[PDB]
């Protein structure tokens, strides 16, 4: 009787109908399905995380930033399928727009036109404006994490990594633990940040628009401490000011025993590029946070000035735990989808 999906339970009830398999990956497994009221194709993810504290965390708060956020750069929760009660609840599905593809599956094959870049570019950097401007942090910014329809509708997925900005908590020791993509990852969060400032995230998004202009990523570091030695082969060894900065004593004598590396310049690195996407890729892949761009200033730059518009550029009307067992954490999953029951 329930909905089956290669062989394992995929029911979602009788309003979602003709499932088709997209993907799996630990969380859970994603299909498309009809939506028999709206009459439209959606796309149906199952959860099931209640074995795990740590997927428990990040299922409630993906659910709660995004039933709270309504921009049309962030994916929305339409609906949620669960038990009716707390006991026989196992799974978790969230209901959300049926997107064709995603930034990840598009770099893979198709090269985008200077057009298309920078009309990807301002639709994240409208959705992170208003993100940041409800003074949460994604932080795990990277091509997967960006859904595209077929009209180039871009629309920034998965918060299950989120966090509240804090920066006057930011500061830790050289090499600390971390768990964001690591090709995505800011210098700093290798050498004494813990990734709780806005500056973070302009850094991935950097990174993206690196990847869209070559297709590659620009700094694909094979494990934590390689990361940081590929970007500094292409930024160059940080001058006195920036080194300065980092009073640990740890991550700047790491730096002071480099030798020198001069900058690459990226006209070198993107020959075919328009030179003012490389003029803001420059100021977002800034060696220092605090001199790094923020989102309302790289909408600003000339070379998103034919979509520029700050009064259509909205934030949210308010700003926006982690130490729960995992049986408040389904009991508080289960009170945040309650809205969705019949
Ligand atoms: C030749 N224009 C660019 C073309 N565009 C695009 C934009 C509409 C896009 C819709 N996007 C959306 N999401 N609805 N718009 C009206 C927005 C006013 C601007 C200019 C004044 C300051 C506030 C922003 C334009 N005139 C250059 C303008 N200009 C001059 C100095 N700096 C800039 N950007
Ligand atoms: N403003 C604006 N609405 C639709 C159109 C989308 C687009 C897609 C690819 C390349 C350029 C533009 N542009």
């Amino acid at each position: 009787g329930p909905e089956m999906v290669r062989g394992q339970v995929f029911d979602v009830g009788p309003r979602y109908t003709n499932l088709s398999y997209i993907g799996e990956g630990a969380y859970g497994m994603v299909c498309s399905a009809y939506d028999n009221l709206n009459k439209v194709r959606v796309a149906i993810k199952k959860i099931s995380p209640f074995e795990h504290q740590t997927y428990c965390q990040r299922t409630l708060r993906e659910i709660k930033i995004l039933l709270r956020f309504r921009h049309e750069n962030i994916i929305g929760i339409n609906d949620i399928i669960r038990a009716p009660t707390i006991e026989q609840m196992k799974d978790v599905y969230i209901v959300q727009d049926l997107m064709e593809t995603d930034l990840y599956k598009l770099l893979k094959t198709q090269h985008l036109s200077n057009d298309h870049i920078c009309y990807f570019l301002y639709q994240i950097l409208r959705g992170l404006k208003y993100i940041h401007s409800a003074n949460v942090l994604h932080r795990d910014l990277k091509p997967s994490n960006l859904l595209l329809n077929t009209t180039c509708d871009l629309k920034i997925c998965d918060f299950g990594l989120a966090r509240v900005a804090d920066p006057d908590h930011d500061h830790t020791g050289f090499l600390t633990e971390y768990v964001a993509t690591r090709w995505y990852r800011a210098p700093e969060i290798m050498l004494n940040s813990k990734g709780y400032t806005k500056s973070i995230d302009i850094w991935s998004v950097g990174c993206i628009l690196a990847e869209m202009l070559s297709n590659r990523p620009i700094f694909p570091g094979k494990h934590y401490l390689d990361q940081l030695n590929h970007i500094l082969g292409i930024l160059g060894s940080p001058s006195q000011e920036d080194l300065n900065c980092i009073i640990n004593l740890k991550a700047r004598n790491y730096l002071l025993s480099l030798p020198h590396k001069n900058k690459v310049p990226w006209n070198r690195l993107f020959p075919n590029a328009d030179s003012k996407a490389l003029d803001l890729l420059d100021k977002m892949l800034t060696f220092n946070p605090h001199k790094r761009i923020e989102v309302e200033q790289a909408l600003a730059h000339p070379y998103l000035e034919q979509y520029y518009d700050p009064s259509d550029e909205p934030i949210a009307e308010a700003p926006f735990l982690d130490d729960l067992p995992k049986e408040k954490l389904k009991e508080l999953i289960f009170e945040e989808t309650a809205r969705f029951q019949p």
